């Protein structure tokens, strides 16, 4: 079931938001995106809209 759970690492390598996970799997590790944007990782940003702080 979708957990937090992610490496030392994914401490940033997703530039917008992003909600670490792993996925139930041997491995996957990443942050899902957000409301507003997506792609690899919505670096496909549609500007400032949602979240500021």
């Amino acid at each position: 079931n979708s957990y937090p759970g992610c490496p030392s690492s994914y401490d940033g390598y997703c530039l917008n938001g992003g909600v670490c996970m792993h996925i139930e799997s041997l491995d996957s590790y990443t942050c899902n995106c957000v409301i507003g944007y997506s792609g690899d990782r919505c670096q496909t940003r549609d500007l400032r809209w949602w979240e500021l702080r």
